[PDB]
């Protein structure tokens, strides 16, 4: 009952207090699932149903015989509705020992993931297994732009903006993407492409732009997942995403503890299922470094 | 075996079993006896 | 997470 400081005298009765909640690393959360429309589905997919034109109005004069007009063709796109899958190891001798909730502190941590890794998916994922990100969607230059894909404006310079003039290839990327859908667009970038916006600066030394970091009053997604500054690089887009990317999925994170296969563990098998690509095409536009 | 934190955990061992017979014989004695002896005799032979 | 015998798991 000597001093705390030495183990032998007494150093042994002090008994370190543990956290509370066992804390983690707190990795990116901007996901677009905030953006974009998520659809409640219980079923293999989702079908959004859109219009890829629009119909005609007459001015019917007062002796006219009206005929016919048009009336607009309907596109629909299969949503895939994809599974996302995670089993981790536990032990058994572990979770009857650990004094922590350590099966919801998995099922935070595996929500916490599929969030994460779902983002990657929205953006810049494939065809194959996961949502078709909205980066895959084979683009086609503005102004010469149909309804089977994305339009993009380019800055001229090859990996960078344009040396004359910056910040007209922004600005034109925000007046070519359409009236309503500027009502609420964001920019989507990585947090390397805001860093070298945020650099730009005119001929003075101050950087000519003005907690969400906004960009000339449109809001901005610090994604983690979109490339950066390269040479033919879509690093920064802007749209209208809660009209442009359908998200489809099951508000549920299905976990099955498989006490079985891995006998001493305990090896919980979480998956929740969740799909989408665009589903308007005209609400997103992109930034090519091409020319 | 007790348990190692990271381990296989295979199958350890059941008991082999064995089947002992009890045969089940049988035990017998057939003395001869005279029918002149175990008639004419005071002694009941029959019984002894 | 893992097993309780090597500490960092």
């Amino acid at each position: 009952a000597l001093n705390s400081a030495v183990a032998a005298e007494g150093g042994y009765l002090v008994d370190p207090q543990t956290s509370e909640t066992i804390r983690g690393v707190l990795r990116s959360t901007a996901s677009l699932r905030q953006i974009a429309s998520v659809v409640n589905v219980e079923a293999t997919s989702f079908d959004v149903l859109v219009d890829k034109t629009d119909m005609g109005s007459g001015w019917a004069s007062e002796t006219a015989a009206l005929s016919e007009t048009a009336t607009p063709q309907i596109d629909r796109i299969t949503i895939p509705l994809h599974e996302l899958a995670a089993m981790p190891k536990a032990s058994q001798r572990l979770l009857d020992d650990s004094a922590f909730d350590i099966e919801t502190w998995l099922a935070n941590r595996i929500a916490d993931k599929f969030a994460r890794a779902e983002a990657a998916a929205f953006i810049s994922g494939d065809g194959v297994d996961k949502p078709t990100g909205f980066l895959t969607k084979t683009k086609v230059a503005n102004g010469a732009w149909a309804w089977g894909s994305l339009g993009y404006v380019a800055t001229g310079a090859a990996g960078d903006f344009a040396a004359v003039n910056a910040s007209d290839a922004v600005v034109d990327l925000v007046y070519a993407l359409g009236a309503e859908y500027r009502a609420n667009a964001s920019f989507v970038m990585n947090s390397k492409t805001a860093g070298a916006v945020r650099k730009m600066k005119d001929a003075d030394g101050r950087f000519l732009w003005a907690e969400p970091a906004r960009l000339m009053g449109y809001p901005v997604l610090i994604a983690e997942d979109m490339p950066d500054i390269a040479a033919n690089a879509y690093a920064i887009a802007f749209g209208d995403f809660g009209n442009g990317y359908t998200i489809a999925e099951r508000p549920d994170l299905r976990v099955l503890r498989d006490p079985f296969s891995a006998k001493p563990h305990v090896l919980f098998y979480a998956s929740k299922r969740v799909g989408g690509d665009v589903s308007d095409f005209a609400a997103i536009k992109l930034l090519k470094f091409a020319a």
